[PDB]
Order: structure tokens, then C-alpha cells, then sequence
């Protein structure tokens, strides 16, 4: 499931984020389009959630929990 | 497993095309040395495998499944 297939990602996000040791990050995109990307924080296990918006300074929202980003990932690529 | 690790790298490999418009690269070793490389087309919808031999030119094979090409590294590997 699409949902399934998220966290997934965010797994090995973090996990290359901890062999790397720095911060990275990724897009989720539907239909070519950046609907937002997440950005790990190994300075702790955090997530920052950054959502785009046209013309619009995009807003970060941070997560400690890889199973909540993901869901607010999900649900905004829902309503696509 | 090993096979996951394979196909997120690839997915990954694939996504990270598709946030530039423009191809990606990646190898894949065993013991420090490099058994195969793997590169994805964006507008094209295709990876393409290298394939390593020593003293010779390497094949390249194409696959438009990610599937596909990460079973075909995985029995690479394997061996």
C-alpha cells in the first residue's frame, strides 16, 4: 500500500542519514509534482515535514515519530 | 533483507532523477569491489545495469522494471 511504501522510505532515510552522519532529505512528489519533502535530523530522531505552496514560503512542521510524519505525508498527497 | 536494500536504493535512485530532470548513478560491491553499476532514466522511464569484467567491456543491459534489475543485481551479488 501507499502507505506501507512511505515509511519504508523514511526507514532508509534515516538510516542513511545515520551512517552519513548529517541531515538528509527527500521529496514526495505526485505526478511529477513536489508536494513536499522530509528532512532527518539525527540530533535527535526527528523529522521536519517542509509542504509547499505556489508563490508561497513553504512551512515546516517537526515529527519525533516516523509513523505520524507519515501519515501527514500520506493524507496531504491525498488530497493530492 | 539484502533484496530490500537493494530496491530502496534504486527507489531512491529513481525519485532523486525525478528532482532535477536529469539521470542518476550507483554501484553496488561486494567486499569493497564494485560487481555492478546501475543509472536511471528520467525521461525515459529506464535503468540501465552495468555489469563488470576484468579485462573486457562491460555490458549494459536495460530495464524499465525496478523489479526487474534488482533481481538481476541481487544473483549478481550472490555470486
Amino acid at each position: 500500500s501507499q502507505l506501507m511504501g512511505i515509511i519504508t522510505r523514511l526507514q532508509s532515510l534515516q538510516e542513511t542519514a545515520e551512517a552519513a552522519n548529517e541531515p538528509m532529505q527527500r521529496y514526495f512528489e505526485v505526478n511529477g509534482e513536489k508536494i513536499c519533502s522530509v528532512k532527518y535530523f539525527e540530533k535527535n530522531q526527528t523529522f521536519e515535514l517542509t509542504v509547499f505552496q505556489k508563490g508561497e514560503k513553504p512551512n515546516t512542521y517537526p515529527f519525533d515519530n516516523i509513523d505520524m510524519v507519515s501519515i501527514e505525508i500520506f493524507e496531504l498527497l491525498q488530497l493530492e
